[PDB]
């Protein structure tokens, strides 16, 4: 291949990047895209030094301040896709040009070059100013001068020399993974269209073929759909569609040439649209869970990101199978449609628009988010749906750290990983407006917590990202999962608390046991605390109304019931006072992330807790939610015993569901939950249908080879489906035996006959 392919592919880069060849005449949308990049570019010209001997290029970007240097960068990458896209204000026009050029040789000059060696964050150096440098050098190429090219790509050159490595040579260079692989993939990949090198392209090509094998430890996909990196982060939100992104792309300019991406094992990468993206999706927005530290950016949403996914997801889709590709397009019509919140269109560029218009015209109808539980063992998450909601349980283990932070982001997020219930609903901007601005991150929903304050960037014993937990998990069968953690506090408390979870097709039933710490302090669980945004919603009771004066905390009678008025229901299972406050509460954005704006966002929460009280001795909460119930539907929910609690101590956890016909367990040491016995750890879910027995089992540890429980429902005497060896006690009680060696969590179904 030359010069020929080479002028070929940097054309198919520029169409991609400017939409340039499926803008639509008068299409409300496009025109709508046209505008924003005309607003950009002309902030971005306004904001030139256009002074002789500048220091900068822009006069409000330090070049000594590597996040500012990337800003230069791709301010100058989109001033040039703005030259570039027909209509555009500044298409074609000489001066912006220049002023593009003049930008490009000046950041080279003072500080982006071969001869630099860097300082301050590695990603500015090796991903930020490449992917963008590269995008203007090849949106300019018939501009740019055979010495400006050998000038940018000998600076790219020096500071990414191999994207299969990362870091600076003064540091140990170390193999880049996963979202990181694909970005150092990208900027070498368009570097070498600019400077027509066939060899840096085709090793950038082969490096991207890591990203998608399948992995048992640490960063990258799991074969159960997980998706870590930072090595103990769940990522598949952020750092995952960075990946997705970036693989659609590369996937459609380099394919039907003579550097495809052919690599068959790439099938793993396709299979994670549903097996890793789609269940963390919900209305259009990736699970907070799932997004490491960028809850704390306020703008990077989970919204953004979803939007992301979208548009990579429908580019990936032209060259799928039709039953794949229509599939995937139902998915996101799906997504599209059912978010009014944040509609995909406002705002879009160009190329998303084409996309979102090319999905419209097809005529997929949008698919709907199927009821019921998607387990995520190697990343302790999970998602469970019902007719209205979502529920993302957010946990840790000696696997999952509890937080990620890192360059001023997130600091302050040390309990988001402390058994969150993030309850999703048509109430789509619960968690996206203002929430991580305004919440209290000592008070998240459905957490234990030590209300010791944590300094901002806490580690724990020795400097400890991850607790070192007995073990968290989960399993489900049919409409109802599972849930444990054993919780370590972050921070060195001391705390310690057994929280698990319930979910059926309705209502989650939270349990704890065995809570206590160290620290001397009280000890809380959050039932919930969610934002009202500028509403006065009414919580309702057996008694009238609670909590109707902001800044008073009142609690609840012996009705036990509480109903939030937009929400739902909640039902306390136990005698634990439940604490109920209205709250106004107010932040900035400034105060979770360094580079947060400093505007002022003031937000109403509702807050609900038990307090466990100082020095509590195995302490305990019981405790239900019932997202969308009516008050009428929320006073009946502890009325003819439909949700009962079997065993809520050190040994076990488990709830039956009466309508469900469904009985659930966590155990923590050998014992019986009513008549389900098991030899230790374990998460198992069981239900008998007439001769048949029903059951899902996980070892939760990940770390044991056998397993035995002790069957509930009388004598079985057969294997129908599964493995395992049945057997009888000293009691007469049948049992059944796993071989769990190696299943990673991984739920093992078995259906047994009398
Ligand atoms: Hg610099
Ligand atoms: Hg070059
Ligand atoms: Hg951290």
């Amino acid at each position: 291949p030359g010069a020929a392919e080479f002028a070929a592919l940097r054309n198919r880069w520029v169409d991609q990047i400017t939409g340039r060849n499926v803008i639509q005449a008068g299409d409300p949308d496009f025109a709508k895209a046209i505008t924003a990049l005309n607003n950009k570019a002309a902030d971005s010209l306004a904001k030139l030094d256009a002074a002789a001997g500048r220091t900068s290029v822009f006069t409000d970007l330090s070049l000594a301040k590597d996040a500012e240097m990337v800003t230069t960068y791709t301010r100058l990458s989109q001033l040039a896709t703005a030259w570039a896209t027909p209509t555009a204000a500044v298409f074609g026009d000489a001066a912006v040009l220049a002023a593009i050029k003049a930008g490009l040789a000046d950041a080279n000059t003072l500080c982006y070059n071969d001869r630099k060696e860097e300082v301050g964050n590695w990603w500015s150096w090796e991903i930020g100013v490449p992917r963008a440098l590269a995008d203007a050098m090849v949106l300019l190429h018939a501009e740019l001068s055979a010495a400006e090219r050998t000038a940018y790509c000998a600076a790219i050159d020096h500071f990414v020399p191999d994207p299969w490595l990362q870091f600076p040579p003064k540091r140990g260079k170390i193999t880049s993974v996963g979202a990181n692989r694909v970005d150092l993939c990208q900027g070498i990949i368009i570097r070498s269209l600019a400077g027509e090198d066939p060899t840096k392209l085709n090793h950038a090509v082969a490096g991207l073929s890591q990203v998608w094998q399948y992995v048992t430890s640490g960063d990258g996909i799991f074969r159960d759909g997980s998706f870590i990196q930072h090595s103990t982060t769940p990522y598949t939100g952020s750092y995952g569609v960075v990946l997705l992104t970036g693989l659609s792309k590369l996937f459609s300019l380099l394919g039907g040439t003579a550097f495809e991406v052919s690599d068959p094992t790439r099938s793993i990468f396709f299979d994670a649209v549903e097996g890793s993206f789609a269940p963390v999706m919900i209305n259009g927005a990736m699970a907070d869970a799932v997004r490491g530290r960028s809850i704390s950016r306020e703008a990077n949403t989970g919204y953004d990101l979803g939007a992301s996914a979208i548009e990579a997801i429908l580019l990936l889709a032209r060259a799928m199978d039709p039953a794949t590709a229509a599939r995937w397009r139902g998915l996101c019509a799906g997504w599209i449609a059912r978010d009014t919140y944040r509609p995909i269109l406002n705002s879009a560029s160009v190329p998303r628009t084409a996309l979102v218009k090319q999905l419209e015209a097809t005529g997929v109808a949008p698919v709907a988010e199927a009821t019921g539980h998607k387990l995520f063992p190697a990343m302790d998450r999970t998602m469970h749906r019902g007719p209205g909601w979502a529920l993302s349980l957010a946990l840790s283990s000696n696997r999952i750290a509890w937080y990620e932070c890192g360059n001023g982001e997130n600091n302050r997020g040390y309990h988001t990983g402390s058994g969150m219930t993030y309850f999703y609903t048509s109430d789509l901007g619960q968690y996206d407006d203002a929430f991580w601005a305004t919440a209290n991150y000592n008070r998240l929903p459905g957490i234990t917590v030590d209300t010791t304050p944590l300094p901002d960037k806490v580690e724990g014993q020795w400097g400890a990202a991850v607790p070192a937990d007995e073990w968290s998990g989960a399993t489900a069968l049919g409409e109802v999962a599972a849930v444990g953690q054993h919780l370590v506090g972050p921070g060195r408390t001391g705390l310690t608390a057994r929280k698990s979870w319930f979910v059926s097709g309705d209502v989650t039933v939270c349990l704890g046991a065995d809570i206590s710490t160290a620290s001397g302090a009280k000890v809380e669980t959050i039932v919930d605390h969610r934002n009202l945004h500028q509403g006065s919603n009414t919580l309702t009771t057996a008694a009238g109304t609670i909590a109707g004066t902001a800044g008073t905390v009142e609690v609840l009678g012996d009705g036990r019931w509480v109903h939030l008025e937009g929400f739902g229901g909640y039902a306390m299972l136990d005698d634990s006072p439940l604490h109920v406050l209205r709250e106004t509460r107010s932040g900035s954005w400034s105060g979770v992330n360094i580079n947060g704006s400093a505007t002022v966002q003031q937000r109403n929460f509702a807050t609900l807790y038990v307090n466990h009280g100082v020095g509590p001795v195995a302490g305990s909460y019981a405790y239900m939610v019932a997202p969308g119930a009516s008050v009428d539907l929320t006073r009946k929910l502890l009325e003819g015993n439909k949700y009962s609690v079997i065993r809520n101590d050190a040994t076990a956890q488990s709830v039956e569901f009466k309508t469900a016909k469904t009985t659930a367990a966590t155990f923590w040491k050998p014992g019986m939950a009513g008549d389900l016995g098991a030899s230790g750890p374990a998460c198992v879910v069981f239900s008998r249908h007439g001769n048949e027995l029903s059951l899902a089992v996980s070892e939760p540890t990940q770390k044991a080879a056998g397993l035995t429980l002790t069957l509930p429902e009388g004598t079985w005497s057969s294997v129908l489906e599964g493995a395992g060896t049945l057997g009888t006690d000293a009691d007469g009680r049948s049992t059944l035996t796993l071989d769990t060696t190696g299943l990673s969590g991984k739920t093992k179904l078995i259906k047994l006959k009398r």
